[PDB]
């Protein structure tokens, strides 16, 4: 997370952190827990290809990453079959935990946008995770949850933005409509914080809006960070997930 | 290159290599020669932000990388407008030479094939370069001019294959209409031969069928080479190179 | 630490880390309270040249490292003049804290030996820090105080050790008399513990033996652990340090 | 080699390049010819532990490394029993060849000083090798072998410079009288250059007065390149080297 702060312990109780077998359970991406059982993530985090689940672990909210470790298992790795890259998109998938968790107030599920909600501009949304703090930049130990709000820019506003100072074709379109757009120069999401949440709150409730997905690195200018459209894939989600 | 050999100081004349200022003016990727002031590669090699032409040169036919550098200027770097990244197609680029460059046996232009031209699966083409012998090894000094014989694959083949162990849906394209494929797990180009040519004896000319482009890895199991079909862009490349 | 395992809460209550200003308050070298105001620790840490203060912080005994930091600034560093190198020898220095510290049963001071104690070949002894876990193995966050019994061994024998596989001259010395060593294969200190603590239990009650200072590699065969031999500088600590 | 260029093709006839085995023949350090059968390197180049003579391959006067390889196996590892470290000194050695090398006008031994030869300030004393061209930035390809000047400077002022900005006492001999300095700020021998040979024309012969050793950094502040001092080691040479 670029800009922003560490966290207080009781927001953002949706939180997840994703780990990869290595010589310790190593951070790799973020995600979030829509329903007890489920945990909602980028698909560019865990796919195109095929990966052995043994290798693959889920940490519920933590204030500090690797300090109080809970690692659950993963019985199955939904990949939405659309997805081959982030930037041709489709980059959304599920993590089904391999029992439920038990949820508190410190720890419990995120709400889902319904269908129609559009996230409009001047939204008060919030990016979270343990990325990095800027371009080539680590977040130091001891590796605290941090958060950023950001603003929310038109889907057309951002595709020009990235034509800006880019040979691609004015109507060849980069931004596409199942992506979300936010941040600036000073805010925004970073290597570490794909698959993470992107939550707006909307008439007095947190829906989570997107999913980090990818950006021309971070904070730079005329290029805002990337997010998959959560209300674009609604219908795929709850094929798998109950409502 | 991957599984191949030194290349003969007689043969493929057109390869040329990318040159960007730094320490040194260090190769980033290959081309050919296809027309005295023209050089044909990729736009991922030099898109899609707009380079600034001052800090980029080309290098003609060379044994041995950087030991008898004669680094030519380039006036214009003309990126396909429909080039946004590899995987999503159009992985083409030209690059004009600020002088023409004066032929002989030793340096020459490439052949580009007919529009109807089909390269047939099994047509024993050649690529080379100076990237990689293999994933994450590095070509050692003093960097020889490589080559390797690779076998051609249908289209809808290497497509196949790209979903073997992938989440992709089968009805998905990953290896699209305007790319070509070639190799296997002992022969493929790598990284570094990007931009570079793989060439095939057609009645007795060699012609460009490809440009190296992308792939998962180099020579991994049913993860055939990646290339930007030349036939499908000759309009595009003579908009602006004379025939 | 190599072969260790985590250190109990209760031990070793005198471990402390030292820190140097960058992204965030690194570690780069373990010490020992000797005294509320002073830290013991290996001149190679801090010298041979010159080291500004400000950049300067310790910590006193942590469970993990930068988990609940309180650094604390230092008023002087204080290098043996003879010392230019750890091979050569006089591999020990003094940092006085800027403010007295508060001891407790849990943050106190480890106790040096008298001028005549001469810790006896196999006598255990541990070792502590938070060093890597093996040559070129960092120690994985969360990063626990680590700790290894590792057996003293007759300055001659280590001596004698060092010249095997080596053109050094059977009676040109390697292991210097101002130096102790310990340790084996598999039990040993490495690359982080440098400046900590050696101590052996002598009729209970523990005395630092030891200062972590240099060796060839870690836990390597025929290459056991080099100390610097506080006993052998007690007169130059107390120049210093009150009794 | 800091602050030089390109040495002339006929110049230096007596450097050397020093081969590991590896992925390709890499150059660590550098040599000199002074008997069509004897090398003369550093000490700290091949020891203190004994090394696999067949891991190592000698390669004579190259304009440019890697490119015209010829390499030579070595029978001989000898290195002076004093040896331990550079700081310490000895830092010499010898390596005997399998078979005398033809001598020419452009690859020929280099001579030895007289054992009553001091060296004095001033006098043009020049250093070569494919070391780095400053501190921590390689040689760029094609790796040209560079000279330089550098200016010869009396132990003791050596001494005191690099007492300056330091904690070890000023009676604390640092550098050593087995040992000879040369070099400023914008001239000296860098990493990759130890072994190889500074030489003086003294009465219009080339002489070698020294062996690149080490230095704290390169051309840093009153921190002057260090050479092993050749007349120092004449006799131990001439117990294997014939005349
Ligand atoms: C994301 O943080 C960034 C988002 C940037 C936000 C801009 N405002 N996206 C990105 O880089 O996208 C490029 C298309 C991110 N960081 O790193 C990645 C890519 C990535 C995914 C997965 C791994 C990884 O290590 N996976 C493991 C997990 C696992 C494996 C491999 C094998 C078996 C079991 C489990 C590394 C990097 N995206
Ligand atoms: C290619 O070699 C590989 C091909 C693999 C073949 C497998 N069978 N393709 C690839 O990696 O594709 C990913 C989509 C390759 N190697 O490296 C790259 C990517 C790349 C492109 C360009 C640069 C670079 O340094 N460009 C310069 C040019 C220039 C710059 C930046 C600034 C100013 C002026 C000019 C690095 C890496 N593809
Ligand atoms: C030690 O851990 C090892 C011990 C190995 C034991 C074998 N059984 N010793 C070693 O490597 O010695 C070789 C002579 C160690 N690890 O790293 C070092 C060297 C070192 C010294 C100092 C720093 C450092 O960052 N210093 C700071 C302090 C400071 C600075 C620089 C600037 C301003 C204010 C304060 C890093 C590494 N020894
Ligand atoms: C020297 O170039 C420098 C000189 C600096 C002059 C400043 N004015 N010295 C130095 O850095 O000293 C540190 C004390 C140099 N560069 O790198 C080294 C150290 C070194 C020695 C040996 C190797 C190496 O790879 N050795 C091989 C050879 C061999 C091996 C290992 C195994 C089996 C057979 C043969 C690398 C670096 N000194």
């Amino acid at each position: 997370i670029v800009g922003g702060q560490e966290a207080p312990r009781s927001k953002w109780p949706w939180q997840v952190s994703l780990r990869v077998h290595g010589p310790y359970w190593m951070h790799f991406c973020g995600g979030s827990l829509i329903h007890p059982q489920w945990v909602l993530t980028a698909a560019h985090c865990v796919g195109p290809d095929v990966k052995d689940l043994a290798a693959l672990r889920v940490q519920l909210r933590e204030q500090h990453l690797y300090y109080q470790d809970q690692l659950l298992p993963v019985s199955r790795i939904i990949v939405h079959p659309q997805f081959y890259t982030a930037q041709i998109g489709a980059d959304i998938a599920l993590l089904e935990l391999e029992e439920p968790v038990k949820v508190s107030s410190h720890v419990h599920t995120v709400t889902l946008p319904p269908a129609s909600e559009t996230f409009p501009p001047g939204m008060p949304c919030w990016v979270t995770g343990w990325g990095d703090v800027d371009n080539d930049e680590r977040l130091p130990p001891p590796f605290p949850l941090k958060q950023v709000k950001v603003p929310i820019m038109e889907n057309h506003i951002c595709d020009a933005k990235y034509h800006l100072g880019a040979y691609t074709g004015d109507d060849v379109r980069i931004v596409r409509d199942d992506m979300l757009c936010a941040g600036n120069t000073r805010r925004d999401s970073c290597q570490g914080d794909s698959g993470g949440p992107l939550v707006c709150k909307v008439n007095g409730t947190w829906l989570q809006a997107g999913v980090v997905s990818w950006g021309e690195g971070c904070a730079q200018p005329n290029r805002p960070g990337i997010y998959t459209r959560v209300t674009y894939y609604l219908d795929w989600i709850h094929h798998y997930v109950p409502k």
